[PDB]
DNA sequence: GGTCAGAAAATCGGTTGTGGTCAGCTGCTGCCACCGGTTAACCTCCAATTCTGCTGCCAGCCT
């Protein structure tokens, strides 16, 4: 079927949890051609997902933040 | 025109705090399901054929 068009299960599936605001910069964008943007985005808003990448958006605990704030003091 | 204390990020994790929450009985209380005993005019005996082997039976030579 659509299965290996599907962006979410191509490839190895822990690089959607890296801890670095820089590694999953490409797992949010490699959904950019993901036929069921829609669903699973609407699915992980009313779920409240607290971890990872979800229909081409990062998530905290409870939303969507922009980007991930890195390690480090953030800058003035 | 470079080194050292403070501030500010998640991050992994302990506290903690209470706010329900669900169950675990626990009486307990009513009830309900189930088992056992009892009834004192009289009237006291049932509703097909084919083949093989076994046993019961009667005349009848033999002693
Ligand atoms: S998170 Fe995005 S890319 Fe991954 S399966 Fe969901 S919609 Fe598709």
């Amino acid at each position: 079927q659509r299965l290996p068009v599907l962006p979410c299960h191509v490839g190895d599936p822990d690089l959607w949890f890296a801890d670095t605001p820089a590694g999953l910069e490409v797992a949010k964008t490699l959904c950019v051609s993901c036929p069921i943007r829609r669903q699973c985005l609407a699915a992980a808003l009313q779920r409240a997902e607290p971890w990872g990448v979800w229909g081409g958006e990062i998530f905290d605990q409870g939303s969507i933040v922009s980007h991930k704030r890195p390690r480090g003091r953030p800058r003035k």
